[PDB]
């Protein structure tokens, strides 16, 4: 569980819960103040019972070693330009399933879109998670030209 | 005849030389420092004159209403890169023919790429010349999407 914040934007990545941890789950998300989370893998769990503690789930899939599409990359992007003006201090969590995965890839779109330099993204982010990031990914980060129209 | 800059850039907006006129033109950009000029209109002066006094003169035209392709983006911006960096406090002279018409894009594109958002840099820019980018243009500007790989 590694929370990275920067600006007035606050994530969280999380490992995919277990049918049976779920309930917890929810209380720590709770805690961490999140109202959203985005599933970038496969979903494994019913969400009935989260969306019920006023914590939508957004399913926005994209193949590993593959850069999320453009439509992703949109809706990710537009997602935190609203939610965090729409409900300030709050939190928004990102997971996949084996763990981590590939979540990072968006926080650093984030931070990326939020005025920091692609390496500057992907230390921020190392420096909670150590370990996030592969060859391919990085490279993804390094050729992706940001929009830059979030304001601050 | 513009001026602007911006962190450690400087550049020049002139018009296009008379025939008549080359030898004085090169009496005051040899003043405002310049070692470059770039041309992104049609070429109607002899540079061999112009050579002479070191100041090379590139031809990168492109369409006006049209963006600058995406050779000349790089190019341009490479030159910025290395120029200001390789000659500290020298001026990159940039003109067209009918009088500025679309250097002021590349300005604005250097401004940009140095970390501006592009309304910014068009404004930074009419403060100087008032008249300069047009709709077909602005528009240019505002889908721009900034490689952001200037570093200061």
């Amino acid at each position: 569980p590694v929370e990275v914040t920067y600006k007035n934007m606050r994530f969280l990545i999380t490992h995919n819960p277990t049918n049976a941890t779920l309930n917890k789950f929810i209380e720590e998300l709770k805690k961490y103040g999140v109202t959203t989370i985005v599933r970038v893998c496969e979903a494994t769990y019913d969400t009935t019972l989260v969306e019920k503690e006023g914590i939508h789930v957004l399913d926005w899939p994209f193949d590993d070693g593959a850069p999320p599409s453009n439509q992703i990359v949109d809706d990710w992007l537009s997602l935190v330009k609203i939610k965090f003006r729409e409900e300030p201090g709050c939190c928004i969590a990102v997971h996949c399933v084996a763990g981590l995965g590939r979540a990072p890839v968006l926080v650093a779109l984030a931070l990326i879109e939020g005025g920091m330099k692609y390496e500057d993204a992907v230390q921020f982010i190392r420096q909670k998670r150590r370990g996030a990031f592969n060859s391919k990914q990085l490279l993804y980060l390094e050729k992706y030209r940001p929009k830059m129209r979030l304001r601050f």
